[PDB]
This record gives structure tokens, sequence and C-alpha cells, in this order.
């Protein structure tokens, strides 16, 4: 990868990396300001099923625009001597992932969780009004600010019509919808109030079989200081027919709303 | 696309086999002069700290075993060249095949040759029992037959931590196929998993399929769990009730009711082969 994209963008340190992508921190010299630029790895950047792919994800990629939203700026595809390079900038969030929190700190008190899982169902349900669903909500994909924000980011792209976080459907293969990101949501709310995603295995498909099977286990059997109402809540978020989940991430935001506020939730109580 | 040497000693050759974050490669070793087995980190995925991280500890913590059934770990070690440090671990080379290959090109085995070859899986497995170790992931891709016919089985779990229950504690769109119940439920893995898996493998050498096959990962894991598994002689021919017995066993639900050692499938196996009843329940 070169040092400069398009004379524009100068790459710098590496924040994150992806399947085929790695997300850079950058000077838009143009601009004059910092931002995170996706590139396709550079030995991948001769492979066209990659390049191909790439394109598409960034040519389609969610441009939404809301305050826990990582924004996209610009697309391109930049001219190294040895090949063509694309690229997608994007918003970049002074911070780190959810990932690294629970990792290096633990899980979260109550009252936080519901605070940065509530403004990640805004960023959900905005995404969602506008057509879009994430398809892989979890923690590493959740940022939070030096200003304590939350931003969320890697929506997929629009399609016609590991596995810790996977809903029972699309470990299924059958078709997601909102729905799917609310259960997803709420693997990550589980995680961050027990320090534990709901289910734990040797292997992905050994998860993946849980997430279709098994019951889980309320989180206040997991951990301390987790009510009966705000189990409800969650265990509502990780019901296995989406027909009985929250059937928007409105509808989960509002009852994690009347948790932190001490009112009973809609949920049922188990 | 990795470097030709590692610490100036073992220089690369043809990939013997790629895994999750690693490659298998033949390698000679320039001090020792010899041919041996070097598993390093993908070159691609070695930026990736995570995955440095997951390797790091799997190189350090591989599972020596000092049996003939067992290829044996050598070194482990660090290279540092401008895309490491590459752990890595140097084992026993086998000139050979892996048993997935040899059903996928040859179909299936004479109960004769299955039974010697899974008894030879089961002198391996007792022994890494007998030091503590549960290999956990016993698969047709990782039994070698060598070019003399020896089995030998790579691929060893490395040791983790047990919990006040007893049970072994967890660790870490796939095979499905040889998954144990215990580890379909994500519960406590042990002995009799082996058990279990190495049963799925024995029926897969013997009939050509493993007991359950579907198109999902996830559908196969279930029928792990609750559904019966066909005797084999009622999918392949010139199998006698006896092995029914002995395969079926070691494939029980419940593992109380499997073998509850390799050595222990190995004596069941041995009397089936000898034309002795055996132990296990008639079916
Ligand atoms: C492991 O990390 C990830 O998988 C993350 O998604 C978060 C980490 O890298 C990932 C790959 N990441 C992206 C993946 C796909 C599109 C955009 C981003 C992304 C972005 C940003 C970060 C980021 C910032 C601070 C610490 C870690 C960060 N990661 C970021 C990002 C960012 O600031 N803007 C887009
Ligand atoms: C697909 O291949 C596999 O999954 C195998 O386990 C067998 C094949 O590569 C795998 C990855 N393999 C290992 C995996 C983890 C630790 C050690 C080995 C390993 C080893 C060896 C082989 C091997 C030799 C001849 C043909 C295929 C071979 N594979 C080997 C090995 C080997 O010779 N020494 C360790």
């Amino acid at each position: 990868t070169p040092s400069h994209l398009s004379d524009r963008y100068e790459l710098g340190e590496i924040l994150g990396f992806g399947g085929m992508s790695e997300v850079h921190l950058a000077r838009d010299l143009r601009d004059h300001r910092d931002v995170a630029v996706k590139v396709l790895r550079a030995d991948l950047a001769r492979d066209p099923s990659f390049y191909l792919r790439f394109r598409r994800e960034a040519q389609n990629a969610a441009a939404l625009n809301h305050p826990a939203i990582v924004a996209v700026y610009d697309t391109g595809e930049a001219e190294t001597p040895a090949g063509p390079l694309p690229y997608i900038v994007m918003e970049y969030v002074d911070g780190v992932t959810l990932r690294d929190i629970v990792h290096t700190e633990g899980p979260m008190t109550p009252k936080r969780a519901i605070e940065v899982i509530a403004d990640a169902c805004q960023a959900l349900n905005f995404s969602h009004q506008n057509g879009i669903i994430h398809r892989d909500v979890k923690p590493a994909n959740i940022l939070i600010s030096a200003t304590n924000a939350v931003k969320v980011v890697d929506f997929g792209i629009a399609r016609a019509i590991t596995a810790q976080y996977l809903s029972p459907e699309q470990a299924r293969g059958d078709s997601v919808d909102a729905r799917s990101d609310v259960y997803s949501l709420g693997c990550v709310l589980y995680e961050v109030l027990t320090g534990e995603p709901p289910f734990t295995g040797d292997s992905p498909v050994s998860v993946a079989y849980q997430h279709v099977r098994e019951d889980p286990i309320p989180p206040s059997a997991r951990h301390e200081g987790l009510s009966a109402d705000l189990d409800a809540v969650v265990l509502k978020a990780l019901a296995k027919n989406p027909e009985n989940r929250y059937q928007t991430a409105a509808e989960m935001r509002a009852d994690l709303v009347r948790v932190h506020n001490g009112e009973p939730p809609e949920a049922p109580k188990v």
C-alpha cells in the first residue's frame, strides 16, 4: 500500500483488520481533517474476485447520516504502479471498540450498558427505517469515542429479496430482516452485562447450533447486579422466533429506557 | 507467500495441508539434516495481532507426546523476518496421505483394514488421554497413513483448564460431521468425546459416509444430538452385526454409555477383528 492515495489521503496507523480490508487513520490533505480509510489488503489487490467484491461494497456502501452511525465521505481507486487500489473514506472515531472495553475492563455496569445499547438501537433503527440491515452487529463493530459517544461501523450493503452474534435465522440460513439485528444487539447486551456472550463453544458450529436450539441462560444467573426486569428484556431480544422478539430496534430501546427509569418493561417475566 | 527460510535452520518446501490460521510445510532441517513438518501462521494473517496471539499460544503450548502413532513435536519457535514474528511448530514428518484423501480417492476400507487403522488411532488417543491430553478434533483429515502404512495422528488440542465443575473450560462454517453431542451443546468435552468422534471416522471408513450428512452444519449438529445413527451394515455390505455393535456403542448419545476409554474401544475392535463376540450391546 502506498503512503498516499490520490495525492489526497495520507495513510497512517492501522485502526483494525477486517476480512479482506484494513482500516487506516489518515489525513485528508484536501479537507484538512483526519479520516478513516478502508482499503483492500495490498496482496489481495490482484485477485480479481476480491477487487470486484470490494468495489461493489465500496460503490454500494451504506452512506447513512446519523450521530451514532460512522459516516461515509468518499470512495475511490488509487494508482499504485503495481495496480489500482480501491478504498472507502469514512468518519474517524478517536476511540476504542466495545470488544476492547469488555476485554480490558470487563463487563459494564447495567446503567452504562443500557446507555450504550440504547444508543446502538437508535443507529440501528435509523438504518432500518432507511431499508438497511446491518447483519453483523457485534462488539468489534461498535465504537466508543473519547467523549463517550456510540458510533456503529461496518453496515452490510443492501441485498436482494465467529457465530457468537449470529441470529438463529442466519445460522439456519433463512432470510434475515431487522429483527435479526435486534437478536444480535441482544447478544452484545448480554456480553457487556455478563462479560460473555450468551453461547460459547469449541467451534463456530457448536455456537451456531446453540443459537438455533438451546435456551439462553438468563443474564442474572451469570453475573450479579442484574434485575429480573433487565433479564426479561435481554431474553426477549434473544427469542428464537423473530415473531417473539422486539419487532423493531425502537421497541427494544423503549424497554431498555423503561428499565433505566425503573419502570416495569413490556417484556414477559419468564 | 511465506519466506524461503526460518531461523536460518529450516528451509521451507511444498505445503502439506492448510488449517485455520496456519499452513503446514514440508521443510529440510539444515542443522539436523532431515525432513520435518513445519506448521506456520499464514503470512497474510501475520500483521494481525489477534491471529499472532492466538497462534503464539498454540505454538508454545503444543502437545508434545511420545508415541509411534502420534506425530512428534520437535521444536516450537518464533522466526523474525520483516513479515514475522511468525510463531511456528516443528514436527515429525509423515510421508503419506490423510485418511480423508484415502476415503475420497479409494472408497471405503475393508473391515479388516478399517479395524486395524482405528485400533491404532485408539492407541494414540489412549496414550494421549493417559497423559492428560484430549484431542478434541478427531476426524479423517487429522489421521495420516504413512507410505509404510503406519497410522499417525496430528493436530491434538492444547491442554485447557478444568473448572470447579470438574468440566473442561471451553476454548476459542465448519465440518460438523465428527462433532460429539457434548461439543454441539458446548458442554464439557473429554475422552468420551474423542471416542465418539473416532466412532464417526470408523463409521466413515467402513461405509463411505459419516453417520450424519446434511446441507447445513447446524442441521448435522442437531442429528448428532437428537437422532439415531443407522447401523453401518444397513449402509454398506460386508459388515457384521458385531461390528455394528461396536460402532454404535462408540456413537452412543450419553457419554456414560459409550466406551469410557479408547483402550476399551480398542479392546472391542480387537475381539471383532478376531471373530469374538464384542462386549457391546446387541442392537
